[PDB]
């Protein structure tokens, strides 16, 4: 909390452009997941520079990367949430 | 520290490896910040996996960076600092 609202602060426009989006889009479990490209093909943004954003993302455990085949698909894990509910909200 | 501790039980082994040297080299402010090379020459590791580590260590603001010109140099930060007296004595 101390140190979540130290990571809360050093929050780049990237990083939450994607947070608000995947909370817009409901997407805040593993079955609720979406494809990389289909929040990339809203925002428009760099490459190295949405792949570095969702490498932070998820190195400070915000959001979870669905695997297998096909595509990545990402949700908002429990602090990610927080994150949404607190910087667009209050 | 809910939140911090999760961060905590993520660590991989680099992780901790390069934190507890920086410990062991006292690198915990930013006039005691050491060279990435220095530090690179002690740790038998990849590139991008020796890169990888330290832009999750930042990420997570474990560590800190001095720029500048020359090389860059790394401290622990408040919270890195934690992650060494917790993980590697406790």
């Amino acid at each position: 909390s101390d140190y979540f609202e130290e990571v809360m602060r050093k929050l780049t426009i990237e990083d939450v452009s994607i947070l608000g989006w995947l909370f817009q889009n409901e997407a805040n479990a593993v079955f609720k997941a979406i494809k990389k490209s289909s929040i990339a093909d809203e925002l428009e943004y760099s490459t190295a520079n949405f792949r570095k954003t969702l490498n932070k993302l998820e190195a400070i455990h915000f959001i979870g990367t669905v695997t297998g085949g096909k595509e990545h698909k990402l949700y908002l894990t429990e602090y990610g949430q927080q994150a949404v509910q607190q910087a667009i909200h209050h």
